[PDB]
């Protein structure tokens, strides 16, 4: 499963946000490893929008726009056991839940990390 609990990450517009999604594989996980990483955002109504995928030992981006170009994955060995990734440049639109989805049948782990963006600086 992933190593860490469901968490709020506060940062300020320009600055990058790394999103934690480190795992452990048990024994029985035999089957391939997908790592799908989702966002529901704040300012619209569109829920489980695909980010980024690990699929078939290879990496998938380019699905969510407005998001291009902005997210990668942190760590370059994905299959040691963290999903990581960062959003460079957060923005405003750039705040909802980020859900991290590693699975490895039988399997699943998910984490949901709520990221807020402020204008400037402070959460003090």
């Amino acid at each position: 499963g992933i190593t860490t609990p469901e968490e709020m990450i506060e940062k300020a517009k320009g600055e990058t946000a790394y999103l934690p999604c480190k795992f452990t594989l048990s024994p029985e996980d035999q089957g391939p490893l997908d790592i799908e990483w989702l966002i529901s955002p704040a300012d619209n109504q569109k829920v489980d929008q695909v980010i980024i995928l690990y699929s078939g030992d290879k990496i998938y981006d380019d699905y969510y726009p407005d998001l291009k170009g902005r997210v990668h994955f942190t760590s370059n060995d994905l299959k040691s056991g963290d999903a990581s990734i960062n959003v460079t440049n957060l923005q405003l639109s750039d705040i909802g839940t980020y859900q991290c989805k590693v699975k490895k049948a039988p399997g699943v782990a998910n984490k949901k990390i709520h990221l807020v963006v402020l204008v400037k600086p402070s959460g003090a």
